[PDB]
């Protein structure tokens, strides 16, 4: 029934200096493919989450040194959290920059949220916020730290980073099963 997961196989034990890391992170740029499948089309995230315990969530953090606006999408998602529509401005972000590829510039990001009803204004006073600039600095930082290669990429209590590529090849639905299932492997795995 349930898999045993092989260390070298489906996952690497990594070494992180980081003190509190996120239980579970995905790290992701809105310019990759696959990041985009894992959140629309394959619906990995939503695979994991649905399997997750209500006091922990998936975190997913922006990596700002992929592509021009790099930095400007790291920001976007941290206001994104903080006015709580990183549910819905996730998909829109992916569309603007893989499918109509309409967001070219920082003030194109920021249409995007006035369809969503978050004026320019309103904007410009978020990415202020000091919660929103805490979000972000931590989004760089741990890229850093937890020495990331590659998007997505996922990180169980900062020492089991998932090989992607090991997991069920059958169809997309049982491959979204099978990473849910190596996270939660991985949650469970003795301190």
């Amino acid at each position: 029934n349930a898999k045993d997961y092989q260390a070298g196989k489906n996952f690497t034990v990594i070494h992180s200096t980081v003190k509190q890391p996120p239980p579970l992170v995905e790290f992701f740029s809105f310019y990759c493919g696959p990041c985009y499948a894992f959140a629309e089309r394959i619906n990995v995230d939503t695979a994991i989450r649905k399997r997750l315990p209500d006091d922990m969530k998936l975190e997913k953090y922006h990596v700002s040194q992929m592509g021009p606006l790099g930095p400007a999408l790291t920001e976007a998602w941290a206001v994104a959290q903080y006015a709580g529509v990183d549910g819905k401005v996730e998909k829109l972000l992916f569309e603007g920059l893989q499918v109509k590829r309409d967001i070219k510039t920082a003030a194109d990001i920021v249409k995007v949220f006035n369809q969503l009803g978050i004026t320019s204004e309103k904007y410009a006073e978020m990415q202020s916020n000091f919660m929103v600039k805490a979000l972000i600095a931590r989004q760089d930082n741990l890229v850093e730290k937890m020495k990331v290669h590659g998007t997505p990429s996922f990180y169980v209590s900062g020492k089991y980073h998932i090989n992607n590529a090991s997991l069920a090849q059958d169809d997309y639905d049982t491959y979204a099963e099978d990473m849910a299932n190596l996270v939660l492997f991985l949650l469970n795995k003795p301190l």
